[PDB]
């Protein structure tokens, strides 16, 4: 290649996986992932927990995997990339919407 | 300490020259959009096409800085950082997941 | 000026001693065990390689290793690579490298 | 299971040199250099097949790359027959940053 195109995330599935297949059999696997952090309440110290979510798409026998052993809940690593495609703004501001395509998974629970 | 990982690695370059802008407490915040390359293989003839995808990528104080400063249209550049994504409620009611790079680091590339 | 990033996920070796520096401060060292499995695509079959890594967890880390962490734990490490020169009896120049440890997240 | 991975951004050492094991399969071993605020590190990365051939061709001494990999020790004797160590970097991919 010439770029570089890398996520590494470890966090949850926020619900069971949906399978489908490709009218020709192929694999095709759609996740939702919540990745977690900690914050400091300045004033209280408390630590707090924050969240980000992610769409995660497998393919083939990944998704398989994916399918055969993960539900709601499981803890999983991945790696994969990002594929966005374009957007435009209420103020005509260029955005960008972002899927994950995995390439490895590692189970975690 | 965190129970999670959010990390994205990345290298390409700006499509155009930073974008700036300071808070009312001063504190700078710089904006690029960056293009990532592969290649892809035509199965028919074989021919060596590249692919690009687009990401924003949001720097913040010195950083920010550093961007405005020594960045410009085509400037190659490696990134650390983390996704940050808003939700969305698609034409279907499906979910989907807009998303910015926080950069933690930046490393130019000539 | 450089990137020097390692990612692991796997067991710590045995249970970690927090020790001190010639300087005072806190020290972990530990081994972590990654593992691959694959088959050999023809002649033998099922293999199984384990990887024996030494890292290095200073200051807190260190303390929150040696109290939280024990043999087994799957433990996930984000770090830098760091090799040391040594002599062994004879005066040769030996070495050993490092996993340097930044981040530690606790799997289990 | 487990996660073994490194990613590096440095300079080769020296002009690489595309070599054969005893199998008789191509391999590239090269140092490359990474430094920080300032302290440089050496890392033995080694490259097999495909990837020792193009490291052959267009790589040279003080050539900028981005590498992702495995980490493996092998162990080895001295001449007293006692158990040595080295740590050497396995790389998947490689990438010029020239």
């Amino acid at each position: 290649a010439r770029g570089v195109n890398k996520v590494i995330l470890i966090g949850n599935l926020g619900q069971d996986p949906e399978v489908r297949y490709t009218p020709n059999g192929n694999a095709v696997a759609n996740v939702t992932l919540a990745t977690s952090t900690t914050w400091r309440d300045k004033q209280t110290g408390e630590l707090q927990e924050r969240t980000e979510w992610h769409r995660i798409a497998f393919f083939n026998r990944l998704a398989e995997i994916v399918g055969e052993y993960l539900r709601k809940g499981s803890k999983i690593y991945i790696e994969g990339s990002l594929r966005t495609r374009k957007w435009q703004d209420k103020n005509g501001v260029d955005r960008y919407t972002t899927e994950i395509i995995a390439n490895e998974m590692h189970m975690l629970d």
